[PDB]
């Protein structure tokens, strides 16, 4: 070979075969060890390393799963099995937590376990928590215990540095605001600085190959962050005016989930697609009169190459840039997807727009639309769909248009998916440009409905409808179909890193802790 495997590599995938031996060093020891091998199953999938494991794992979770009562014999083991269960698509219930629930809804801890065991338990049943379907009431209970509990614990200050530093990370990122490799980033300083946690057989292999691989991986990201500065200036968009450097953002986002090498279309498809959205999205919602947004629409019908040289520069060069990027994200969709997908593609992206125009003949119009009529527009005018459907075609995942319909529009899944980023992009409260002073928004849909609403009525509603759409978006993801698992986990994934690119509007600590700063050693 003209390039031989780095030094660093070699020890990682000496790690993973020790790990391998690991695991099935777990699985051949008789008797139900149960918790051992969940335990073991917890530490990979925190540090982002499960990919390399994925047979040893639902080895270990068959197991655990078909010894779910032996497992489930205290709140921590209850609470961390129902986590890792649910997650890993097993059809558990959240009933388990009901008989850890005492009176006056608190919930129990073996009285055996030192302090910090017991904040292990609340830990666990906090994260637990998070993941809830619709109508599990131990979920929201268990949710309201454990906040309390555990800001209780940091208000004393008698825990150990690296038990506060995880009790802190997991308040304040959850789940939705979340993505693998920004936890798996978190619990390398948490395990880390844990010395009885590295002095347990293994830990130290497990830290080690998390260590290695977020390096070894983080600098293949970066070889390819290079292809897309280079699109950025070649793409001539570095000149339009309205356009952030948003795009090396949707990069860190994107390879803090898609984490292969041979995955590197899915990245980058997504940071180009899910920049050309933004500046469309800005092509039409301020710049670009009610003329030119017509001829936008025009060129996308009939798939002109350019547009008419009479436009001006920002917005002829804009549709260039689309244009070839949707042509070459087709492509590789077309080279894994064993079929023609541009038809299918640009019709995705008229819905976009036939989105768009709607929201701006409304504020063209002074009409204010009622909620229901606004959140059903809202889905494809979020833009969620146009910057997941061509980035997952290109995964190595077969998807026929008849099972891409189970996970693409119409399905009840992509509806969820888009009103997530619809939601939390209309609860915002500190955009820098604010929604107060837009015709039509979620704010002021609410208000149409409900006549003598303050913003603040308004506000409250769409954050907890919010809060119930994604409790019905992780029951529908979790809900086995036709659709290969790494394709809904891919979907999934887009919707998680707008949460967390909404929270995080400390977006440039993002980039660099995903990106560019490589962890120590």
């Amino acid at each position: 070979q003209p390039y031989d495997d780095s030094h660093c590599m070699e020890r990682a995938e000496r790690l993973i075969g020790e790990i391998k031996d690991m695991f099935n060093e777990s699985g051949k020891f008789c008797g139900e060890n149960a918790f051992e091998r969940l335990v073991m199953v917890d530490k990979v999938q925190r540090l982002a390393i499960d990919r390399h494991f994925q047979n040893e794992i639902a080895q270990a979770l068959d197991y655990v799963y078909r010894y779910w009562s032996d497992c489930s014999r205290d709140l921590n083991s209850a609470a961390l099995g129902l986590r890792i269960l649910r997650l890993n698509r097993y059809p558990v219930s959240s009933d388990v937590l009901r008989h850890f629930k005492g009176n006056d809804g608190q919930f129990l801890c073996p009285s055996a376990q030192s302090e910090e065991e017991k904040i292990g338990s609340i830990l666990n049943l906090y994260r637990a928590s998070l993941i809830a379907f619709p109508e599990e009431n131990i979920m929201d209970e268990a949710k309201a215990f454990a906040t309390t509990y555990l800001n209780q614990v940091l208000q004393n200050n008698n825990i150990s540095s690296h038990l506060s530093k995880e009790i802190k990370y997991n308040l304040e990122y959850g789940w939705h605001t979340n993505l693998p490799r920004v936890e798996a980033r978190n619990y390398m300083d948490i395990y880390g600085e844990n010395r009885s946690w590295t002095e347990m057989g293994g830990n130290m292999q497990i830290l080690n190959l998390a260590k290695l691989d977020f390096n070894i991986m983080q600098s293949v990201h970066r070889l390819e962050l290079e292809s897309i500065l280079k699109w950025w200036k070649d793409s001539n968009l570095d000149k339009v005016d309205f356009a952030r450097h948003r795009h090396v953002e949707y990069f860190a986002l994107a390879c803090a989930y898609c984490i292969d090498a041979k995955y590197y279309a899915y990245r980058r498809d997504f940071a180009k697609l899910c920049a050309l959205a933004t500046i469309v999205d800005d092509i039409y919602d301020t710049y670009g009169t009610i003329e030119e947004i017509k001829l936008f629409n025009e060129a996308v019908k009939m798939w002109d190459s350019s547009l008419p040289n009479s436009l001006p520069e920002n917005i002829k060069i804009a549709y260039k840039a689309f244009h070839m990027a949707v042509n070459e994200s087709a492509e590789a969709a077309k080279k894994t997807q064993g079929r023609d997908i541009l038809p299918y593609a640009r019709k995705v992206w008229e819905h976009y727009l036939i989105g768009l125009t709607k929201e701006a003949e409304w504020l063209a119009n002074g009409y204010i639309p009622s909620l229901e009529e606004y959140l059903e527009n809202g889905a494809p005018s979020s833009g969620y769909r146009v910057t997941m459907l061509q980035p997952t075609l290109t995964l190595d995942a077969l998807l026929p248009d008849n099972i891409l319909l189970e996970m693409d529009y119409p399905s009840r899944f992509n509806e969820l998916l888009c009103l997530s980023l619809r939601l939390k992009g209309d609860t915002r409260t500190f955009k820098a440009e604010a929604n107060r002073g837009e015709l039509v928004s979620g704010i002021s849909c609410y208000i149409k409905d409900h006549p003598g609403s303050s913003e603040e009525e308004a506000l409250d509603y769409l954050k907890d409808l919010l809060q119930k759409r994604l409790k019905e978006l992780d029951q529908e993801y979790l809900k086995p179909n036709n659709v290969p698992a790494i394709s809904k986990d891919h979907a999934y994934n887009i919707a998680r890193s707008y949460q967390l690119l909404y929270k995080e509007r400390d977006i440039k600590d993002l980039v660099t802790q995903i990106l560019l700063e490589p962890i120590p050693l």
